[PDB]
């Protein structure tokens, strides 16, 4: 059949170890490639790149396998702004301090004070006289969930496929839809990604797929109707 | 005499085993490239705006089984827990949780395990013995009366698929599938890569 | 769940030798990447930071080099004048204070060297320019300020980075979660493509190398905070 | 203090064979770069790129060192347009050829014909009728300034120093300005120009630049408050 | 049998956050614009036109009345009217004469500087002051001149502001007209069309010179209807029912 | 032959997949357009080469008319036109009853009656006011102003829906006009364009202003012929033969 | 010298492809354009602009004329005309009664189909007969009603049809007018411009409106010639002369 | 109320960094236009709009007067005022009569040079003379020739340049217009509309052209407040103070 597709294509997983189908959902950009050539001959070398215009942050762990670990204890910065020096040339916090805090002046020479208790931090003449706007850095103590990256590993296998629809060009109706089988396809380790301004990210993805043991499939395509 | 094309090219598939004509009057380009190395400079391309499974298997190096049930993934959206109690999916799954969620006043989903009949195309490591022919057909337009009296004829004998096979599916744009070939020289005569203008004054 | 973003980060920057908490900005551009090399065995993960600040400081490129800046240090720059006019005389007069020898050039691209002279009245030969003619010069002149070089090798500090963002969710539009991203002492690098181009900002650009950590042995932590805490 | 800065360069080219200082700049964009090297990694060579929005044969001549001996006699094309063929098949040429003539017709033909002392050049019938009109390309000696390029005489150590003014970020005023000065500068020859339709060339000098033998020193920063 | 239309249509909105079916005005003119847009997709020799994925259809909406209102602005960005507002507006006082002791009385309630203009013109800001007589230099005019005054006074009404931002009120048109048979000289049918699902942009517009065809512009955009998916709506009405 | 036009031209439809010959009437306006595009600079020292691409050649039509027709919107937007199906449709009276008595009646037709209005600057909301012939509605006193009142009424007749339905139909066009000698001021011939195979666009644009006509405004697209590969015919003679 | 015009030129065209001459007849408004592309260059410090840089000159054409043929509408289609050729054409008949036995005799040459309305719109349709005479259904219409018919008849005539890929020929424009003396108003001198090597362009617009011609314009297009690098010379004559 | 307002808009300039008040003049005409721009993200399957945007606003304000004012061109750009300093400005003489000695008297001041144009558009050039009297040769004129000469005269007056590398400071606009009621023909109620923090554009244009004013224009462009984040305010006054 002569016929012809436009959109995108939806992707789905599949997991082997236990069971457990991740990606209740669609993504963005997905590609295909393949190049054989490396004249010991070559066999076959595949590429995926799926790309979806969101955020998770399972779909940056499946990277590199490591548990999603829960609310727990993590040092991260803070900073404050608006701070205005009294007459006694002293300054006090609104926030929690848990570490040494840097008070910045107006023509920018810094000032290192340890942690005061009663959260009101005097301020030297020579830093800052009164009146005189303040900003405060510090360490903080917030809890969340944690993640991070730990040298480089192999971890858990996990499958994918590509799932698109058809058009039938003369009578412009949904003739069949298009199923991309990979069998035996693990997470690839370089995720790479840019943060800008102004603009979406489009995390990229990458894994390769390993030839079936029993099949010898690793790159299937199935193209099924809609009238049966 | 001086002039300058404005149409794309036809292009014709003949196998040199039995030969099935496939043509088509509706392609992007018809490019082959030139280089020396060490010389190969039969390097082809062409670019269609159609999809087929014909070309695809032309690339790769095996049949399509038709009327068969493999495997295929699908999922729902709506309302599919609640009534407090437990869940019912509706669907054919082949491969219950009012906790660790919404005590069933939400829409959490679930994929589950279908299939259906459709193609089969299997894309292996073997297979490689196909010759073919190839041959290319454009106009060019006269610069001094705005007519087309000459049209341009490119074929390339002992052309071979290349193993080579680039596509990228996006957004609503475009898809523009792609084929290339790649042509040795010829046994008896030594040629390659021809090219021939017409005359309709004749 | 799922988010989106398009915002900048808040990258700070603390050296570890001692306690300086420097360098809290507004950037433009922000990213990490890693790759697979060879020699023998390739075990090998790099992290390269890259940060573009829509900011132009000596403080900010003084540590992808090493030594230190000189304050109030005394140099030569070259300066030049146009518009002067030549009397009837043959004879120029300038401004300036040259202590070198002052170049002068016509209409016609032609130079003619003058050794600077006290007295502020230079001759020209009347090939080179005749009577009522526009001449232009250039000289150098001594000047004062901040003055910064460049050497080879010698980098040896080592400096803790942290990347801020704010989650968005997209069915609310609104505050979801905060993407924070830690990292352990990283290496400047010997990297800098800055450019002064025509009517556009310059953005110059800083690159890192992320370590494993001596303890932790980490090289990049993703933290995640929501407005439920 | 932090500030901001957009705008090109004022450079200056001068040379160390006798001091010889020429050129103010009148450019589109500049740049300088390092990096690190491989093999003795320890290395930060410096590379220039700076494009001149106008066009000058001196810049092209101090990347090919050579002599720029002007008043040379040239053997040059020269190609006349829109002549007439008469029934006698005899025209003189308006212009003074020098070299082999050749007439094309409308079709496309060829016909080398030598000079003529009267100037007037026999016409075959065969290659037009007559009231046709041909087209002629010869030679045309002509004067002017020459440039030749070698395959040697690589000499030459420049010194080349940028200008540019800081605009302060709060004040709309310039200040400081800053000084990218960088002594002992060889050139390097890589230039890639293009003439084309509806775009300048802006040509593209390139240039290595070396430590000095007393300072060790290659690249320095120069910044001074407009103040003083 | 057919018909012709010369009259307008009565216009009606109705918002479909809450029951509110108001602005029963009369208007001088109404109109509507359907469009489509095409993409098409290239073939090949020339004959370029094979498949179109046509989609986005469209309906603008368009309308100006002959009264101005402060009510009829609050669909084009979503905000309320304050009342009994304090404001700070100018204003302007003519016919000041200067006395011999070169000093000028003021009849009103200033809150800010006063400037004072001479025949020519000359900026004289002073402070205001409780008398309500202020000296004037002598190099600023000379006695039995007549000057000019301005200055700013609060003022009290209902004032509106305007933001980028709270932009998701929809509302319901319905239109009016009367349609006249052509060979019986009386009306024969209401045609009323109707615009579900309405979401009012904006492309704020006014030029107020004179009295000529002030004419308020409000344009609304009409959005897909989510449970019969019609854009618009036409109906014929018959007088005999 | 020389000659001049300065008339009209009547319009002739016809469907492709049936035989009906609908509207053979008159209009004020009928036009048909042909639309080119392309051409590049191909510059180099400005010189200009052979500016042409050749394709498209796309052709337009625009038909106007001097009555309003409900078959003419439902055919360029071919759908089923709803004979017998019950609408909603709003209503105003003006004056029953003197308002020093907090009593109202209003007569006709009580299905929504609500939303009152105040007669200078307020509005006089009942909110909810659907009753049984209702004759107290208390509200606020507004003694001896207006009255005022707004309906909802229910009727019957014609129904029409515009939504993205794919069009598919295609059809005839005839033209037919009457030229003049331009020395003895009599009809040398008739004119007539054929647009075989020609389908329906979407664009649709009308006004209601003050006092004109509706001129309904549809547009088509002529396509070339699967046969002769035409899509514009003009052919004309004399009536003398 | 110094003078000026206030009349429309003539109009002048010759075929470039062997010899042909056409279209040397008055016309009512002409008209040519000059323009140039739009470039700029900046550099220095301050981005001050240092030069002004552009090129690419086109120049575009109009003429409009009183009169219409398809004569020169064949100049923007330029092939040959066929004459005397068998057309298919529309007819439209009234004035038809029934007599007394429910039949109705018919006039004229039906060819394809014959279609019958009644007085209040309904439609009838009916097989093509021989004789003429059709029994009209009794409840479409009773004895002594009046009818009206339409069908397809014949004829004979020139015919010019637009093929699906598009054509041009190059061609030759000649102007002439007439300028006037500055203080004796005679006519000084004739302008003449000339445009070598120039084609036209599609961009035909007929509207078939009442009370007035069309005046059907043609548009052209200029291109540089490749002989002497010229494409527009204007040319003022001498009355003395 | 349903209000209708009858008159122009008075213009109030206030300057951020000082207390000016200029150009408190009437002016002839007002207006301000609004529009809104946004754009979203693309998805999965039919490209359905993800629901995520960026929207930002703008408001163009326009401004019209039937006087000239020095300052008030000044206005645009941020350049003061220079006073009374000499310029060089050209200048024309008509009716010269050369003597028979081919020489002309001239009454003007010539700083630079004379040029003599004849009646035939011949140019002659000489330098100035001393004396005002001038040699022409006989080929130029003979003898009682009438003659025109152009130079250039010394000029003392105020100076202004406009300069395309200074701009600054920040301005604030209000309105005012009376409100007409529809029934007692009376002022009800009087409009202002104030833009806080609007920053002064340079898109200038006057037409100095035959016959009637000049109108100059100046566009503004609107930035929200950084502190109440407001670009415009609407106040709609009565007559109950």
């Amino acid at each position: 059949m002569k016929t012809v597709i436009q959109d995108t294509a939806d992707v789905y997983f599949k997991r082997k170890s236990d069971g457990k189908l991740v990606f209740t959902a669609e993504a963005q950009t997905a590609s295909f490639s393949q190049a054989i050539s490396e004249e010991l001959k070559s066999e076959k070398e595949i590429n995926l790149t799926v790309k979806n215009a969101f955020f998770d942050l399972e779909w940056l762990a499946m990277t590199q396998g490591e548990t999603i670990q829960e609310e727990t204890k993590v040092k991260v910065f803070d900073r404050e702004h608006g701070l205005i020096v009294d007459d006694t040339n002293k300054v006090t916090l609104k926030g929690k301090p848990v570490s040494d805090v840097t008070f910045y002046n107006k023509k920018g020479l810094t000032y290192k004070i340890a942690v005061s208790t009663d959260g009101t931090y005097t301020i030297p003449t020579a830093f800052a006289a009164a009146k005189d706007k303040l900003t405060a850095v510090y360490q903080i103590e917030k809890v969340g969930r944690r993640l991070a990256i730990k040298a480089s590993k192999f971890s858990e296998r996990y499958e994918v496929e590509y799932r698109t629809i058809a058009y039938n060009p003369d009578t412009e109706e949904v003739y069949s839809d298009i199923y991309i089988q990979f069998p035996n396809v693990s997470p690839s380790g370089e995720f790479e990604m840019s943060l800008e301004n102004g603009n979406a990210l489009a995390p990229e993805i990458k894994f390769e797929a390993l030839a079936d043991t029993d099949t010898d499939e690793m790159a299937v395509v199935i193209e099924a109707s809609r009238d049966e």
